[PDB]
């Protein structure tokens, strides 16, 4: 997350870090959105690698102990049927990752609230993307939970010519394209947290930012619209 703020140790409970194993030790790689005691939704492209993944709940912190994280194994692997890692552009950049125990809720771990079917939000719709991404474009990763207000661009503006044009299609929700804030390598497959009817829901998954870097003005980041996906999300939670 370039140009965002600390997070508050509990406000964003349903945020995981997606980690692969390297060596004697774990590294983050992307973040994710717990959606069941044993189900994270992810980005496709942040599971593509054939490394071992582990999820880690209730985290803050990634170098130091907070006293409130639960790490898990990651049993199965649903990367959606139509995802092509050569074409992010496409779509389809969403996975739903299995446990292999089912995590403890608390205050710091909760299930995040999915949008109904089908929900667009409003252009200029108030959300935060959330994630332990880097801070600047080619940057490091941070050390603690970052956060930054990201209003939503609506897909007629998103898909427009000075924006994302085609690259973006409606299956996505465009968030930010300030110069100055937004997601980062290392935010994948985390959460945009966007406020409706009082309540913040889950509306994105980090999916991509411009190749020109992060932060670039007119180029907001992406994400998989989880409302497109409901249905195939519920499709894979009743048959694993
Ligand atoms: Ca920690």
């Amino acid at each position: 997350v370039v140009g965002g703020t600390e997070a508050q140790r509990n406000s964003w409970p349903s945020q995981i870090s997606l980690q692969y194993r390297s060596g004697s030790s774990w590294a983050h790689t992307c973040g994710g959105t717990l959606i069941r005691q044993n189900w994270v939704m992810t980005a496709a492209h942040c599971v593509d690698r054939e490394l071992t993944f582990r999820v880690v709940v209730g985290e803050h912190n990634l170098n130091q102990n907070n006293g409130t994280e639960q790490y898990v194994g990651v049993q199965k692997i649903v990367v959606h049927p139509y995802w092509n890692t050569d074409d992010v552009a496409a779509g389809y950049d969403i996975a739903l990752l299995r446990l292999a125990q089912s995590v403890t809720l608390n205050s710091y771990v909760q299930l995040g609230v999915l949008p109904r079917a089908g929900t667009i939000l409003r252009n200029n719709s108030p959300c935060y993307i959330t994630g332990w991404g880097l801070t600047r474009t080619n940057g490091q990763l941070a050390q603690t939970l970052q956060q930054a207000y990201l209003p939503t661009v609506d897909y007629a503006i998103c898909s427009s010519s000075s924006y994302w044009g085609s690259t973006v299609k409606n299956s996505m929700v465009c968030a930010g394209g300030d110069g100055v804030r937004s997601g980062c390598q290392g935010d994948s497959g985390g959460p945009l947290h966007c406020l409706v009817n009082g309540q913040y829901a889950v509306h994105g998954v980090t999916s991509f930012v411009s190749r020109l870097g992060c932060n670039v003005t007119r180029k907001p980041t992406v994400f998989t619209r989880v409302s497109a996906y409901i249905s195939w999300i519920n499709n894979v939670i009743a048959s694993n």
